């Protein structure tokens, strides 16, 4: 009946309610408010699977926390585990985009993947990993308004269109995301 | 450890083979060497069903069948649900990459997606059916050699390679196959209780 997130998004909490409503769906915040993961991974899959296996390990209960980020070919893996805070602490976008585009620069492969791993932990299961990805290439610079974090620089060749020029129903038809949801939600729907 | 795929196609089974490494792939080729399911679908869906529930009904199994084809987004859609037959009845791979080619003569949006549906149906349980897809466009000509299909003019950019060129082992990490079947051993793994 439950199922916690460890997340601090309600964003991401209120789309995990339509993934499982048959469950209560409950926000890490509510049972360990002061919720605090190092992580000491080198992969998203390895964040991934510490942030559920701390709050399943601790709480007895079935969990699901993900990671996310950019990866750019060219620049072996950068930004990689450090998308969020690639520019420095106070993780500003535009800083990282700024970071990212001087970076690449003038070089011709611009080639570069999202990825999200999401992970599900529990008692009367082994750790579980869901791991969805799209392709695209860094832009020129700056492209479109919607969107956050790289959206404005990832230019998506199967829509000629930056990530931030789709709108959020676009975006939620090919994301990274979508695609580690779909992972879940097969596995989920197998176990009925 | 065992998976029957209802496919007649000997390039589908290779690639399942890939994939299912920890398997005994058996084709359905091997059990029902005339096997002739009528495709009257008019999607990909329809057509994997109508072979899975087949094989299944008539061996008393369960097994998997798989419905593919190419979407090029300059022919809106084409050649679709038509793609093993494009240019004709005969199934020739080599005259429907003619075809294909020839009616892109000019076009510079060469944009096209592959599609996989995988159905699953068995004895004890209703048919399920798993979607996969990759993007690529289509290129000026045949390059490479492995693979089936439409494979040696499939280039895909994110590896600067067509289909045909990649080993089958990068092909089954990356195909549209590959993609539908992740969520069909998800689907598995699911019902081994959570």
């Amino acid at each position: 009946k439950e199922i916690v997130i460890a997340s601090n998004n309600q964003g991401k909490i209120n789309d995990f309610k339509v993934i499982f409503p048959d469950y209560h769906v409950i926000g890490i915040s509510e049972l360990i408010p002061d919720f605090d993961v190092e992580e000491t991974g080198s992969t998203f899959e390895e964040n991934a699977i510490l942030k559920s296996e701390a709050a399943a390990k601790a709480l007895n209960k079935t969990v699901i926390a993900d990671d996310s980020g950019l990866e750019v070919f060219a620049l072996n893996g950068e930004p990689g585990i450090y998308s969020a805070r690639y520019a420095g602490e106070n993780k500003s976008d535009e800083a990282n985009i700024e970071k990212l585009l001087n970076k690449l620069g003038n070089t011709t492969d611009r080639r570069a993947q999202f990825v999200c791993v999401i992970s599900m932990s529990g008692p009367d299961m082994e750790t579980k990993v869901f791991k969805g990805t799209v392709s695209g290439e860094i832009a020129d610079g700056k492209y479109g308004e919607n969107g956050f974090g790289y959206d404005p620089i990832f230019y998506v060749p199967k829509l000629d269109k930056t990530m931030a020029q789709l709108s959020k129903e676009q975006k939620g038809q090919i994301s990274h995301r979508r695609n580690a949801i779909n992972l879940l939600q097969a596995f989920l729907e197998g176990e009925k």
